[PDB]
């Protein structure tokens, strides 16, 4: 997966006008957009096709899929029908729930990203202690795409170790949550950035600044 | 606590508006509380909540299993309550800050959070089950009043009821298709959630009536 500038925009603005304007302003720097529930629940699933029409970008649906297998299958089907290229799935609910997502992705020509450890402080309570095992589960299931935390580079490095160099790894928590752009890319193929860009006084300059800081990466 | 008619909540996971509306209307004499999840919302839009409210008397629980960082959780809850959901279901496994973010929005907006502790499917045994008692205790500490726990594991449902106390409100999926028993489930839960056993039936009204008849004394 060729992600331009190793930078994925987390487009969590909640109105269509702002989301489209800001994405347009940074389009020269980014060809992959992560669209999540803040935008989708505010503006509808049709927003995914609109992003493809306007920007011709890759779309990762960050839906943190975390239901039973039967419901997961339905969520993935609805998501891929809307034109998402990939979907993010939690590992904590177990292997059957992940497999349900893998099945639909194969059927529709899409990718599953397995979220293993999260970036926020609460992740330490339950998720972190399960995360290595969740990653091994991903490997056992044939998962090739993973999400791990910029905010804990030692944990991000461990995730990379488990999954190997061939697997694809993206990482949120850069900027607003404290993760460093350059350090994150020691381990992740691409980093996810939301507020540091979309809440910036000048989103284009913010994106440009981030890329300048990782220029030699 | 919410007064759920017949202690029975419809899990409306059909994925087109016409069928979802037909079936929900057919069971309206038996059920006044409907759980709407992502299968229907991602297929038809958040305006499906509006349509259900307009057409039927029903309370709406948005089963979105909110499982993000605090900042994103807040946004999800805001959008969901703006659309008219009475309540939203949130995962506990991402930890206390993520749950608190949802509680804060619910408090501000005059709505309710349901905390999902243990899940009903086989995969729940891998990671969730071992954390579930602590997730429930965390909910109690945070002041959560509404909970979700699994009908498929009566022993676990019973323990969750103990942890949250008799005053908390507990709803429970996994009845019917997943193997949970209607009566046994209501020994511990205030209300049972039923999806496929009703919405895939040739006569959803008869299916609902049959489930209720089997728990009439309760
Ligand atoms: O562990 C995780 C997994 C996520 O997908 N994300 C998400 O990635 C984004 C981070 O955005 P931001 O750069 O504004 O902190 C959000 O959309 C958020 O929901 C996260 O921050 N940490
Ligand atoms: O532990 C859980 C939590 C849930 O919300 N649910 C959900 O409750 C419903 C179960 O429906 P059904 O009766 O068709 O098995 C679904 O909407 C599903 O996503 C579950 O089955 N087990």
């Amino acid at each position: 997966m060729d992600v331009m500038n190793r930078l994925i925009l987390a487009m969590d603005l909640m109105n269509r006008d702002d989301a489209l304007r800001v994405t347009g302003e940074v389009r020269e720097y980014i060809d992959t957009v992560k669209i999540g529930y803040p935008l989708v629940l505010s503006e509808g699933m049709d927003i995914i096709a609109e992003f493809r029409k306007r920007f011709g970008c890759r779309i990762i649906a960050d839906f943190k899929v975390a239901d039973i297998p039967e419901t997961n299958e339905k969520i993935c089907r609805a998501t891929f029908k809307a034109g998402a290229d990939a979907i993010i799935v939690h590992g904590f609910p177990g292997a059957d729930s992940v497999r349900a997502c893998l099945n639909v992705a194969e059927e529709m020509g899409r990718e599953v990203f397995l979220l293993t450890e999260m970036s926020h402080p609460g992740a330490e309570m339950f998720i972190q202690g399960a995360a290595d095992e969740i990653a091994r589960m991903g490997v056992d299931l044939g998962v090739k795409n993973y999400v791990g935390p910029s905010t804990r580079p030692e944990r991000l490095s461990r995730l990379r170790e488990i999954i190997g160099q061939d697997s694809f790894l993206i990482s949120p928590g850069v900027g607003a949550q404290g993760g460093d752009p350059g350090e994150t890319l020691r381990f992740a193929d691409a980093e996810i950035v939301g507020r540091s860009i979309y809440l910036a006084d000048n989103p284009a300059a913010a994106a440009a600044g981030i890329i300048e800081s990782i220029k030699d990466l």
